[PDB]
């Protein structure tokens, strides 16, 4: 599923990531629209060999199995592919974890470059939520 912007961010928002470990809403969406366009079925190959999955691209490095990354975890203790839904659920579940994990939403490295410091409120302006 391709969200539209505003879908995504009353999806998150069901989902209680808004202001989740302090993050705001437009925080979310606009990690979401770099990590993958608000494509659910994204998937991007990392130069380890690990890769990253769904609409907020989390890695199989340590939060999915895919059975292809010698010698990664699976924190979410979920298969990748449960990550390309589209049904969000599992994807904010383990962004939940990932979040909490001490280096706040620095773990997304498109959210640090392109949307930390950032009029991030402009990706939920017009939305109804
Ligand atoms: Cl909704
Ligand atoms: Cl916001
Ligand atoms: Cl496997
Ligand atoms: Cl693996
Ligand atoms: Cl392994
Ligand atoms: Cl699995
Ligand atoms: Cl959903
Ligand atoms: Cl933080
Ligand atoms: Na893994
Ligand atoms: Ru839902």
């Amino acid at each position: 599923k391709v969200f539209g912007r505003c879908e995504l961010a009353a999806a998150m928002k069901r989902h209680g990531l808004d202001n989740y470990r302090g993050y705001s809403l437009g925080n979310w969406v606009c990690a979401a629209k770099f990590e993958s366009n608000f494509n659910t079925q994204a998937t991007n190959r990392n130069t380890d060999g690990s890769t990253d999955y769904g609409i907020l691209q989390i890695n199989s490095r340590w939060w999915c199995n895919d059975g292809r990354t010698p010698g990664s975890r699976n924190l979410c203790n979920i298969p990748c592919s449960a990550l390309l839904s589209s049904d969000i659920t599992a994807s904010v579940n383990c962004a939940k974890k990932i979040v909490s994990d001490g280096n706040g939403m620095n773990a997304w490295v498109a959210w640090r470059n392109r949307c930390k410091g950032t009029d991030v409120q402009a990706w939920i302006r017009g939305c109804r939520l």
